[PDB]
C-alpha cells in the first residue's frame, strides 16, 4: 500500500546500447540495392443511393405497392480527382417524407449534384401514408479515401527497367493504371504518379564458401553479408521478393581462396631460402593473438545475452500477475496462476475439449482468450483456410471494400482492455449514483408495484381526495 | 480516433526464424539416447445439472421462495471409456420456462439421458412471475478429455536396463493400478496403458577439453554438444534428469589432441627436409582466411542478437499501457506510471511494507498483484516454504488418486481478467438496463419504504372504500 | 471450457541457465575500482485519519445531513526515529458504529495514542439509520519505509580524492542538512548518516587494438572487458559515470603484441636452426583444433540465442489476447486483433490522429493508452521538453525538501488494472446487491414521484382518518 503524491516527470524509454564487436571486417564489394520507396498515390472511391416509390388506397390496386431499387453511380475520373483533392462527395440531395403531388425531386434528380458530405450511409425506410395520394423516400451513399496496398517490386528484364505490381490480397495483382476505368467490385480506383523507387549503392564484406565442407578441394561461391542474412551472389543476375532487390555485377570482383597446403606438392608462394625456428614462433605468437582477440569477442556476446536473458525473465514475472494462462502457455501446459506474493504463486489445472471447427460449444464461446457461457444462439465463426505472416513482413494491407451487412459495430464489442477504458466513466458513475448497499429493494417485485400500484392511487386521489 | 469499419480478415502467426553459421562442425561420434514415448492414457470425465424450484404462490404471503441446487455426479468405467472413444458426452435434457401446473418434468430425470453432444456449460436462470402455479428450470454438464502422465525415466550402470516411475504431486513414486476408476474432486479419471519408452542413435561432434586452462600438459576430457548443453562425457556411466538419458559407449572413441609445439622438441610426426618462405606465407594465409570466415559469424551473430533486442523493447513499451508496475519492476524500483502520449509517460514514487510472514495488513490485503483495502477478516495465508522450478521441467497435473468427492466453488474467486471476461455479459447489463443518470433516489432512504407504506396506502384506502 | 479444482501447489520461478564457453581468457591486470556503498539512511512516514458525523434526526427534515472529514498530520522527531527503531507504528483507536446519545468519543482525541501496528489502511464507513439519537465513525492510517539517496560519486585526477554529491529531481548538487525533519505533501522525511564509498582491487583480461582496422604499424592503445563493456585504459586517469569509477595505475602494464611477419625481414627473436615439414604440420594441425574449439563455442552461442527467440515469441503470442494493439505496434501499423481460437486471429484496421503537443483532440481524448470521447471540457494537458532514460540509470525517487504540507487525491484517477484490483469488491457488491435484470421500472419517470406520490399516500390517509 503505496502513497501517490503530486511528484512526477516526462520522460521517455531508450533503448538498452548494444557495443558491437571489435576488428569488423574490411567492407569492399560495391551492392546494387532497389527497392520502392514510400507514396500513398491510391484514390478509392464509390456512390450509392436507395428508392422507396409506395401508394395505397385500395389495398389491390397494383398501384396500392411498394418497392426499393439497388443502384449504385460509378464515378468519374476527374470526379474522383477532385473527390480526393476536395474530400468530399458530389452527391444529391436527402428527401425525407415528401409528399408527391407536385414535388418531383424524387424523379428528375438521379445522377446526384450539389450536396458535399464527409461520408454517408445509406438508410433504408419507406413511407405509403398517404392513402390517397403518392409518396416518396431518398437516400444516399458516399466514399472517397486514400490508401497503400501493398505491393512487389519485379526486375527481370537484364536492361535494368523495374515496375511495381499493386496486388490484391491473396497475392493477385490487379491491372491498375493512370487515367484508365477499372470499375470493379462498385468501386472506381484512381493512383498518380504510377509509382516510383531508388537505386543506391552499398559496400559490403564478402568470402568464399566451400560447398562441401568435408571435401577437401571443393567449389566455392561468394557469399556477402548484407543486414542481418548471408546471401548467395554467385550469380549476377537480379534476385529479390517483396519489394527490395540486391544485385552485384561482374566488373566487381571477390577475392580468392587459398588451397590448403600439404607436403609433396608445391606451395603457391616460389621463394627459395632457410626457414628458421624463430619465424615459427612469430607465426604461431601471431595466430594465438589473434584467438585471444576472437575469445574476447565471444566472452562480450555472452554478456549481452546473459543481460537480455535476465531482462526477459524480470519482464514475464512482471507482466503474469495480470494474464494468469502465461506461465502455462510458455510451459506447453494447461494452468492457471494465482500469486501469493511477489514471487510466489499456486497453479491450478484445466482441461482441454475436443477438436473442433468453431467457436461455439453449446452455450459456450471463446472470447477474450477464456471459454466462457453463451446465451447468443447466432454468434458462429466458422474456421476455414488461413493466411500464414510473420512480423517482419510489412504487408500494409488497407484493402477497400464497400460493406451492406446487417451487423454493426455497437460499443458491446470491443476488444481486450478497450472496453474497459471506453467504460471507465460509465462505471464510475454507475457504481457511484446507484450507491450500493442494503437500500433499494425494488427489485424484490416485478413491475405490478411500479404501474398497477401508481394507478390505483392515482385513482385513489380521483376519486377520494 | 478509429472505429469499427468492415475489413478483417483470417491469420496466423509464424516465428521469425534464426539463420544458422555457415561452416559447421562435422558430427561423426555415436551417442546413446533412451526417453519415454510420448502417450496421453489418461482420462478425465466428469458431469453436474443445476435445477431451481421455485413458487411465490401470490406476493405478501410467507410462500414465496425460490430454491436451487448443484449437484455433481460421478462417471462409471463403461460410461467413461464409451466417452473416450466416441469424443462426446451422454446427457440429459434442458428444461425453461417449465409451468408448475402440468410439467413436473424437472423430478422425473436425475441421471441423464438423451443427448450426445461434444461439449457443453449450463446456464442458470429462475424466475417465478406467475403466482397461480409453480416453475422450473434445469441445466447440465459435459466433459472429456486427456493429459500425459507425470513420470520419471531412470537406467541402471552394471545391467544397461532401464525403467518408469509413476510420480505424485511432490514428485515421489507410487503405485497405481491400470484400468480402474477413480473418483476425486467431483472428477472420475481412469489410467490405462502403461508407459513405455525406446532408444535410438544420434551423431554428435565431441573435442577434448584442458582441465587446467593456463598449463599446459594438463588434463582433459570428452565433451560434447547435444541440443543446447556441453556435456562431460568422460566416463562411460548412464546420467539423466527428467525422462531422457544420455551414454557414450567405450568403444566409440574420440581423436586425440596434439601436444603444443615447442622447439629443441621432437615434432610428432616428422619428414626430414627443409622448410622454405614460400610454405610459411601459404600457411599463413589458410590461417587468415580461417579467421575471416569465424569474423563473419560473429558479425551475423551480433545482427541476431541486435534485431532481438529491438524487437523485446518495442514489446516492452507496448506493453507497459496495460501494467503499470512494469517499468518499476524493471528498474528495481518501486514506481508507477502513466502515459500522456503513445510514447511519453510520468513517474510517481511508492513505499515498501516491512517484512511479513502472510499477505494481510491490518485491514489490507494482497490480491491481483496490489495491495487494497480488505474488510473480510478470515482470509490470510500464513507463506510456507517453496519449490522453486524453471520453464522446462517437464511436471504435470492430473493424477489418480482416491479423495474427497464434494466439491465447490465460487464465481466471485477469479484471477486476472478472468474475472472480466467471465462478467462482461453482466457488466453490460448491469450498466444498460439501470440507465446510470439521476431519476431514482429510492435509495435514498432505507428498504422499508418500498413495502410498508405502500401496504399501509393500501389498505387504509381499501377499507375506507 | 476448463474447471478449477481444489489442488494447488506453491512455487516460484527460477531463471533459465545461460552457460558460459569453455576455454575463457586469463584474468592478469590489476584494476582499480571505486564506488558508493549501499545503504537506504532515509526515512518516510506519514499518519491520518477519518472521521464521519450523521444525525438524520427523524426522515424528510431539513436536519438531516452526514459530513465526513479527511485530515493528514504531522510526525515529530522523536516518534519517526521510534518508528524506524522499532519498525512499527503508533496509532489511535478505531471507533465503528458508536451510538450518539452519550457516547461522542469521536471527539476526545485527535492525536492517536495507544496502538502499535506494522502498518494500517483505513476504510471508512457511513450510516444514519437511527433517527432518535447521532452517530460517529472513525478510521486511522499510518506507514514507515526506508530507501535509497539519489546521488552520484565523482574522483580527481591528481588528488585522487572522491567525494559523494546529493542530487535533486533534476540532477544537481543540493544541500541537505543531516538529521532534522521535512515535512512535504503529507509526508515526514528524516536523512541521517552520510553515505560514504570503497577502494578495491579486481584482474580483469586486457589487451591491445588497432586504432586503423587495414594499416599495418599502426598506433595500439589498451582495452579491457569489465562486465559487459570494453573500457579503453590507455590513459591512467579516472573516468566513471553515476557512482562507480575505474582507474588502472601507472605501474600495472600490460604485455606486448608482435608484428605481422615479413619476410626479408628479421623476425624478432631468432634461433639459428633448420625447420623441417614436420613442424610446419604440426603447427598447423594445433591451429586447427583451436579453429575448433572456437566453432564448438560458437554453435553453443547460436543454440542460446534460438532458445530465447522461441520463448519470446511464445511470450508475445500468450500476452497478445489481453492487449490487441501489440501486434500491430510490433509491425509499426495500426490495426487491433481479435482472436477466433487460442492462435488464429483477426485483424482490424485503425487510423492515427495526428501528432499535437497536447493530449485533447475535440472531444476525443486520450487516456490508458487509447483514444475515447471525451466529456470533460477542461482536462488538458501541454507537452513540454522530454528527457530521456535507460532502464539502467540508478534514479531514485525520494528527495528529502520543504513544501506545503496540504494533500488531495481521488480513489477514481487510478492506473490501468489498478483500478480494477481496488474496486473488484465494490464491482462484485453492485453486481450481487442490485439483482441485473428486468423489474426496475423506478429509473423510468424523474426524481418527482419521489415526493408527489407519498404526498399522495399522506391525502389518503387524512382522508381516511
Ligand atoms: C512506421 O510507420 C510510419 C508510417 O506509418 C513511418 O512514418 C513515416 O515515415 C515516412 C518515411 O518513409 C515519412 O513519410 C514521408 O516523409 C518524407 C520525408 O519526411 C516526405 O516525403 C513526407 O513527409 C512523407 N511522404 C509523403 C508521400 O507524404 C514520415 O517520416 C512518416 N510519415 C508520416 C508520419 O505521415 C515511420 O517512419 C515508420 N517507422 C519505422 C519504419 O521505423
Ligand atoms: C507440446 O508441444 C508439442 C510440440 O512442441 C505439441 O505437439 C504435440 O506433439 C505430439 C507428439 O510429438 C503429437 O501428438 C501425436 O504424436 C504422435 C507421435 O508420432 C503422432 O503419431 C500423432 O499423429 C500425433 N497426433 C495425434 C493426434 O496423435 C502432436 O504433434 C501434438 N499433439 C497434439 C496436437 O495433441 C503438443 O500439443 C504440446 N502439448 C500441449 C499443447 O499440451
Ligand atoms: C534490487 O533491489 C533490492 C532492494 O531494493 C536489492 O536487494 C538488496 O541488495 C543489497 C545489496 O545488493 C543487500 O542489502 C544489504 O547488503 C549488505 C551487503 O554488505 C548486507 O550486509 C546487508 O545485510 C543487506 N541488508 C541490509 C538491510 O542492509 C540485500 O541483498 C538486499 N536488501 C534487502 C532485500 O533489503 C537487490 O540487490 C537489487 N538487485 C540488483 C541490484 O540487481
Ligand atoms: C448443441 O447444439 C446443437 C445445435 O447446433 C444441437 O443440435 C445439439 O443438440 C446441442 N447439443 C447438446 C444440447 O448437447
Ligand atoms: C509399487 O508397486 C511395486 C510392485 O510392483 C512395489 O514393489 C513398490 O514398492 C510400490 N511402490 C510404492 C508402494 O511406493
Ligand atoms: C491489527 O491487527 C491485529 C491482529 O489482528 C490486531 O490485534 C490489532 O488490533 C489491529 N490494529 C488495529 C485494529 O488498529
Ligand atoms: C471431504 O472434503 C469436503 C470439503 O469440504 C468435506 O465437505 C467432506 O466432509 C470431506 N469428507 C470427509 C469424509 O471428511
Ligand atoms: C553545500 O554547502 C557548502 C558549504 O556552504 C557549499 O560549499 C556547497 O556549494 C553546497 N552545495 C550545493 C550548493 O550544492
Ligand atoms: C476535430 O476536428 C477535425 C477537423 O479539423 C475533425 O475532422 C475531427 O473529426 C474532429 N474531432 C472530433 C469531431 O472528435
Ligand atoms: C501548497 O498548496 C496550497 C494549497 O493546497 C497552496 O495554497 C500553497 O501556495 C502551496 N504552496 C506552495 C509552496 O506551492
Amino acid at each position: 500500500h503505496c502513497n501517490a503524491q503530486m511528484k512526477t516527470g516526462p520522460y521517455k524509454i531508450k533503448n538498452l546500447d548494444i557495443t558491437p564487436p571489435k576488428e569488423t571486417l574490411q567492407k569492399d564489394v560495391e551492392i546494387t540495392i532497389v527497392e520502392t520507396d514510400y507514396n500513398e498515390n491510391v484514390i478509392i472511391g464509390y456512390k450509392g443511393y436507395y428508392q422507396a416509390y409506395a401508394y395505397n388506397g385500395g389495398s389491390l390496386d397494383p398501384n396500392t405497392r411498394v418497392e426499393e431499387t439497388m443502384k449504385t453511380l460509378n464515378v468519374g475520373k476527374e470526379d474522383l480527382l477532385m473527390w480526393s483533392i476536395r474530400q468530399q462527395c458530389e452527391v444529391g440531395e436527402e428527401l425525407i417524407d415528401r409528399w408527391g403531388s407536385d414535388s418531383d425531386d424524387c424523379f428528375r434528380d438521379n445522377e446526384g449534384r450539389g450536396q458535399w458530405v464527409k461520408g454517408k450511409e445509406l438508410v433504408k425506410r419507406q413511407n405509403n401514408n398517404h392513402f390517397a395520394h403518392h409518396t416518396c423516400n431518398k437516400s444516399w451513399r458516399c466514399g472517397i479515401s486514400t490508401s497503400k496496398m501493398y505491393s512487389r517490386l519485379e526486375c527481370q528484364d537484364d536492361t535494368d527497367e523495374c515496375q511495381v505490381y499493386i496486388l490484391d490480397a491473396e497475392g493477385n495483382p490487379i491491372n491498375v493504371t493512370v487515367d484508365t476505368v477499372l470499375h470493379r467490385d462498385g468501386v472506381s480506383m484512381i493512383l498518380k504518379q504510377k509509382s516510383t523507387f531508388t537505386t543506391r549503392q552499398i559496400k559490403a564484406a564478402c568470402l568464399l564458401i566451400k560447398d562441401d565442407k568435408n571435401n577437401p578441394e571443393s567449389v566455392t561461391r561468394e557469399h556477402c553479408l548484407i543486414d542481418n542474412d548471408i546471401y548467395d551472389l554467385s550469380k549476377n543476375t537480379w534476385n529479390c521478393k517483396f519489394n527490395r532487390c540486391i544485385k552485384r555485377k561482374v566488373e566487381h570482383r571477390v577475392k580468392k581462396r587459398p588451397p590448403t597446403w600439404r607436403h609433396n606438392v608445391r606451395a603457391k608462394y616460389t621463394e627459395g631460402d632457410t626457414a628458421t625456428k624463430g619465424d615459427l614462433m612469430h607465426i604461431q605468437e601471431e595466430l594465438m593473438y589473434e584467438n585471444d582477440l576472437l575469445k574476447m569477442n565471444i566472452e562480450l556476446m555472452h554478456a549481452h545475452i546473459n543481460k537480455l536473458n535476465n531482462m526477459l525473465h524480470d519482464l514475464i514475472v512482471s507482466v503474469a500477475k495480470v494474464d494468469e494462462r502465461l506461465i502455462g502457455n510458455l510451459m506447453n501446459n494447461s494452468v492457471s496462476s494465482t500469486f501469493l506474493s511477489d514471487d510466489t504463486f499456486l497453479l491450478m489445472p484445466c482441461t482441454n475439449p475436443p477438436a473442433h471447427t468453431s467457436n461455439c460449444y453449446n452455450n459456450s464461446i471463446y472470447k477474450e482468450g477464456r471459454w466462457v457461457a453463451n446465451t447468443d444462439s447466432s454468434q458462429c465463426i466458422d474456421f476455414s483456410n488461413y493466411k500464414e505472416l510473420a512480423i517482419d513482413d510489412d504487408v500494409e494491407f488497407w484493402i477497400p471494400t464497400i460493406g451492406n451487412t446487417t451487423y454493426h459495430d455497437s460499443w458491446k464489442d470491443a476488444s481486450g482492455w478497450s472496453f474497459i477504458a471506453q467504460q471507465k466513466s460509465n462505471l464510475i458513475t454507475t457504481m457511484e449514483n446507484t450507491k450500493f448497499g442494503g437500500v433499494g429493494t425494488s427489485l424484490s417485485d416485478i413491475t405490478s408495484m411500479a404501474e398497477g400500484e401508481l394507478a390505483a392511487k392515482l385513482t385513489s386521489f380521483m376519486f377520494g381526495h
